[PDB]
């Protein structure tokens, strides 16, 4: 019996004295290459974000390519030498694999599974009222850059994903203030910061108060967004992290995330509240109170 009782969100594995953690996410991105990325660099940076999140740092990947028999060879090239450099940025390594050829008429699927060890493991379940809740920088970019894209959209200043390892980002944080500071993360993936948000509120049984005006988002994903008819607040981000911290080391997070290539835009955007536990409350620029609920479905068709 090793584990948790056999059969059937990142999991965490006691091991002795320390933390193993464990992920897999596959990756049906469509097309396989689009502006500031593609699915071999978005492979390796999921799982390498979902790591970070839960205070792993990341030690190994393992890859599964399911390729269709009439992909262009060139194509297959590129998107390892992709999935190899992001790899390598980190560094963590590709230690095993797989490759699957069907007739069947798809380009190209790939899933990765990550390891990481937490000497000081975070969850989503430990904010604490009064923490400050950042975000790592602009929110959104990842899946309306896709969208955008995919409807022929265009800006004078192309919109492109973040997507990005971001360890180095939540590092740079822990080295500065310490674990025991960082109280919940979020890899605000499928269904974006807002559902991040409603799961670290729920997990850790605590409100959330976050102030519209303050979640940091570019205009070319605001556009892109009321064209679509989508919130930023509700697709994929791939080179984010959402972070709670202890109050008294709120500006120290957040300066030490401005001081990253990657975290140069974070900001603080809310605090924890002892009220409403389990929902987050958007105070509107426009003036006024709701609830930020998460996406009610349709889960953007191959983003991520």
């Amino acid at each position: 019996i090793k584990l948790g009782a056999g059969g059937e969100d990142g999991a965490t594995i006691p091991f002795g004295d320390k933390h193993i953690v464990f992920t897999i996410d596959g990756h049906t991105v469509k097309p396989l290459f689009f502006p500031g990325g593609d699915i071999g660099r978005l492979a390796v940076s999921g799982t390498v974000n979902d790591l970070a999140v839960m205070g792993a740092e990341p030690i190994a990947l393992a890859n599964s390519m399911i390729i269709g028999e009439g992909l262009d060879m060139e194509v297959l090239k590129r998107v390892l030498k992709s999935m190899d450099e992001t790899a390598r940025e980190v560094p963590v390594p590709i230690v095993t694999g797989d490759t699957k050829v069907v007739e069947d008429k798809i380009e190209m699927f790939v899933i990765t599974a990550g390891i990481g060890i937490a000497e000081h493991p975070v969850s989503d379940a430990g904010a604490k009222v009064g923490d400050a809740v950042l975000v790592s920088g602009t929110i959104g970019d990842h899946g309306i850059a896709l969208m955008s894209h995919r409807e022929g959209i265009a800006f004078e200043t192309e919109l492109k994903s973040d997507v990005a390892p971001i360890w180095d980002v939540v590092k740079a944080v822990a080295e500065t203030i310490g674990w025991e500071n960082i109280h919940a993360m979020k890899d605000p993936t499928r269904a974006g910061l807002s559902n991040a948000l409603n799961e670290i509120a729920r997990k850790s049984n605590v409100g959330i108060l976050v102030r519209e005006a303050d979640i940091p988002i570019r205009p070319e994903v605001r556009a892109a967004s009321e064209m679509l008819g989508i919130s930023p607040y509700d697709v994929a981000n791939e080179g984010k992290v959402v972070m709670v911290v202890a109050r008294e080391y709120a500006e120290e997070a957040l300066e030490a995330m401005r001081k990253t290539e990657k975290g140069r835009n974070a900001a603080i955007i809310g605090e924890v509240i002892a009220d409403y536990r389990g929902k987050v409350l958007l105070e509107t620029g426009i003036g006024g109170k709701r609830f930020m609920e998460p996406p009610e479905g349709d889960p953007v068709p191959r983003i991520c």
